């Protein structure tokens, strides 16, 4: 297709390994580019930690409001929210918020330990019928995104699917599905990545992933205006351990998908 001619030449100049995944919800059309490669998922696996807990919620109903304790011991390498309540308390949906919109990996940490560690997130993966997705680690170990390596990784194409099941699907209660979104449309780290690529005037949920060797990550719920949504993931790593970010590389593959 254009499509994937277009994506192939970004990933070309880009230097690195592109993956995209898109979902239009009008015809259930999907563009796949390396859709079925393994990537690091890095930050956008709190996507389904948080959804783990929802899930949670549809039971123990008062889950979201539980306090949890936060230690100096708890912090690893990057708690924007964590570092502001250290000897206090955030409740559940206070990190899964944090996790969701700052990239917090202390508050990763806590969702993972509320399920009963990684197993438990790749579990929920089980559940609602995603066969790839694998956690294996803690943050910030995730985010090691070492080749071959195949933990914590997915595929553009897996991760698409279950982005949809339970942001626009009904992987989750109907209240805990309208929760993510609302979470996911709040990040606050994803403006240079697939938003800085889709018209203005679209609403875009999202959750951003970085690591080692470069990988820059996002996935997104898009709603444009006048059109179903869709469901965008745009994964990318490079060859060198130290490579910096590339933001711009998801901006550009989304822009090439949103003009066709």
């Amino acid at each position: 297709s254009a499509v994937q001619q277009k994506l192939a030449a970004l990933e070309k100049s880009s230097g690195g390994r592109l993956g995209v995944a898109l979902i239009d919800t009008a015809d259930n059309t999907q563009v796949l580019y390396r859709g079925d490669e393994r990537f690091p998922m890095c930050s956008t696996s709190k996507v389904m930690a948080a959804a783990a807990v929802l899930k949670q919620s549809e039971t123990q109903k008062q889950l979201l409001n539980q306090p949890v304790e936060i230690k100096p011991a708890d912090l690893v390498n990057y708690n924007p929210i964590a570092e502001k309540h250290v000897n206090g308390t955030m409740t559940l949906a206070e990190l899964s918020a944090a996790a969701l919109q700052y990239s917090d990996n202390t508050a990763m940490n806590k969702l993972i330990a509320q399920l009963g560690g990684p197993g438990g997130v790749t579990a929920f993966a089980r559940a609602i019928g995603d066969e790839t997705f694998r956690l294996d680690r803690t943050a910030p170990t995730l985010n090691t995104a070492i080749p071959g390596d195949p933990r914590d990784t997915t595929t553009p194409r897996a991760m698409a699917q279950t982005l949809r099941q339970l942001t626009l699907g009904h992987a989750l209660g109907e209240t805990q599905r309208a929760q993510l979104v609302t979470w996911l449309k709040g990040n606050t780290t994803g403006a240079a990545s697939i938003r800085a690529g889709l018209p203005t005037s679209w609403t875009v949920g999202d959750r951003t992933g970085s690591g080692d060797y470069g990988t820059t990550n996002d996935i997104a719920v898009i709603w444009p205006q006048g059109r179903a949504p869709l469901v965008l993931v745009t994964y990318f790593t490079q060859p060198q351990q130290n490579a910096e970010s590339r933001r711009d590389v998801l901006a550009s593959a989304a822009r090439i998908i949103a003009e066709g």
